[PDB]
């Protein structure tokens, strides 16, 4: 036990479950509810006055999203330790891994767990896109979708923190290079972005790779997405149906692809 906050109802563990871009994530407790939490602590590193204060307003209106295929958020504050300042969040632990990992652990996804998983994608994605004012999560990714168990339901997890990753930002070229929506390089964006993103996760489930992993750095990215240069890996996509709905969401142009509405209604997602 290593932290605390400021009312004394979260604790935080000597038990690092995560790290990664620009945070790290340890066990918790709720010692009201005396449940098990996820304790993220957003690393030493300046968020702006600007983005402090949407993240003030954006905590209080997570902390009453409820639906089945959204990660719980349960409260946020800022916190120190020696010279270390941080922002917390503390959420519904997942304790069973991410599509990210379940691709690595067992290399291949059966048609119809990607069917039911994708299905649940959506109707994450529609339940953020109808709240008023809709919710954009901006930062979708297989490595922040959740499994409930490798037998259960996916949670879309990092709201919140999508506002803290931050598309018109220069930033290093170190790692895997990244992808995102053409317009969100400009931060134009609106809901077709989370299209965007759910068809490179559906086409990531699809061929158990990361797309344009051909390319070795961020810029040959961009070039070839706001060139509409697609991912060598499209064409490696077996099933035809599959292929059809990934290319109808990956569209360059954001006003062309499928609306969430279409996805659903389309004769893939029912059984
Ligand atoms: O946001 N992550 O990328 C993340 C990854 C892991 S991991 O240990 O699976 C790994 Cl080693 Cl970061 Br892939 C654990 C927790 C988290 N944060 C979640 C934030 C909101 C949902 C609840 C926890």
């Amino acid at each position: 036990a290593v932290g605390m906050s400021n009312d004394g109802r979260f604790l935080k563990f000597d038990i690092e479950i995560g790290r990664g871009s620009f945070k790290t994530v340890y066990k918790g407790l709720d010692t009201e509810t005396t449940v098990e939490v996820a304790w993220c602590e957003l690393q030493d590193r300046k968020l702006t006055k600007s983005e402090r204060q949407r993240f003030k307003e954006e905590a209080e209106m997570l902390k009453g999203l409820q639906h089945p295929n959204i990660v719980r958020f349960y409260d946020s504050w800022e916190s120190t330790v020696k010279g270390k300042k941080c922002i917390v969040l503390v959420t519904e632990l997942m304790t069973s891994g991410t599509l990210k990992t379940y691709l690595k652990r067992f290399k291949v996804m059966k048609i119809k767990v990607l069917r039911s998983w994708c299905r649940q994608i959506l109707k994450g994605l529609q339940f953020l896109h109808t709240r008023t004012p809709p919710i954009i999560h901006r930062d979708l990714k297989c490595d922040n979708i959740f499994i409930t168990g490798p037998t259960g339901s996916v949670k879309i997890g990092d709201l919140g923190l999508a506002t803290l990753k931050r598309a018109s930002f220069a930033k290093a070229v170190i790692g895997t290079p990244e992808f995102m929506a053409p317009e969100m390089y400009e931060e134009k964006y609106d809901e077709s972005v989370d299209v965007y993103a759910f068809g490179m996760c559906m086409l990531e489930m699809a061929t158990s790779e990361y797309p344009y992993s051909e390319c070795q750095n961020a810029a040959q990215i961009y070039r070839r997405v706001t060139s509409g240069v697609k991912p060598a890996s499209f064409d490696k996509v077996a099933i035809p149906e599959v292929k059809e709905i990934i290319e109808g969401c990956i569209r360059q142009n954001k006003d062309e692809r499928y609306s969430i509405k279409d996805l659903l209604n389309h004769a893939f997602f029912q059984e």
